[PDB]
């Protein structure tokens, strides 16, 4: 019921901006999902490096790498969008600033520089989603390549449901021990970019953290979400979204409204 009626409002949504809509939500204390495109791939453009965050913290973790070890970058050309990581180049960072900086800002130098010190690339990243049984997440490019967004490129792809599935693992299940879950959700509740995405779905008093993509091509962007209501269960949200031309605007509000209607389909 209440599914055919969360249905037929994303429908409309597509329709009303000539776009797609891929939802993923899930209840994990009632069990209620509720899916929308939810098995077609999307680009992830920005979206993957809250996926990146986990992948530095299970390195820790496993004792590979040091949280507070410093990488230093002096002489690197940075990429566009490298916000934190451009103020920190004469000094360097330590690895869980520079990834939480990927995840909280988007950044793109701290994106690559980890992807090629740290990860072993695109195919490394996609190795680690492969590790948690995510079989739908590829990561192919580097940053800024990945966020090309054409119609029918598998390349930098996921899927509403992996994607949802993966940060319930990260955030929510046992790939990370309790102290490095505990930091991982810290970085999700942090983050700076999604003001008017899920976060602007849900009562101002629920604690949300999320992770968005915008790849600035297609109209596509996304947002994923672990949310905390008061006296309940958290939920996870997934919102994956493109448009028809290629010079099409992303729209929040769309996002924000796909939010609104899966949070009730499944509650
Ligand atoms: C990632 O897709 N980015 C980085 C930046 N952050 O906004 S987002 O977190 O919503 O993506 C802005 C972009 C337009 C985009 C990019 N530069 O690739
Ligand atoms: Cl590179």
């Amino acid at each position: 019921n209440k599914s055919d009626a969360a249905a037929k409002q994303i429908k409309k949504l597509e329709e009303d901006f000539d776009g797609r809509i891929g939802v993923f939500a899930i209840d994990t204390g009632s069990g209620n999902t509720f899916g929308y495109r939810s098995d077609e791939r999307f680009p992830l453009c920005s979206s993957f490096k809250g996926f990146l965050a986990a992948a530095v913290l299970e390195r820790v973790q496993q004792k590979k790498l040091d949280i507070n070890q410093k990488v230093k970058y002096e002489s690197r050309d940075l990429e566009y969008h490298s916000p934190i990581t451009t103020k920190y180049k004469g000094s360097g960072m330590t690895l869980g600033d520079m990834a939480s900086a990927a995840l909280q800002y988007s950044d793109n130098g701290a994106t690559n520089i980890i992807m090629e010190r740290f990860l072993g690339g695109p195919e490394g990243m996609t190795k680690f989603m492969r590790s948690i049984g995510d079989n739908e997440f590829r990561l192919d490019r580097w940053e800024l390549e990945l966020n090309t967004a054409i119609p029918g490129d598998k390349r930098d792809t996921s899927t509403p449901k992996a994607v949802a599935n993966s940060l319930n693992k990260l955030a929510l299940g046992n790939v990370l021990n309790a102290k490095v879950k505990a930091i991982y959700q810290n970085w999700l509740k942090g983050n700076t970019t999604g003001d008017a995405r899920i976060r602007a779905s849900v009562p101002a008093d629920w604690v949300v953290g999320d992770k968005t993509g915008s790849c600035g091509a297609y109209g596509t962007a996304n947002d994923y979400a672990v949310i905390w209501p008061k006296n309940r269960a958290p939920l996870i949200v997934s919102i994956y979204t493109t448009r028809k031309s290629k010079d099409d605007k992303h729209s929040d509000k769309t996002i924000a409204e796909a939010s609104r209607i899966a949070i009730q389909a499944i509650d």
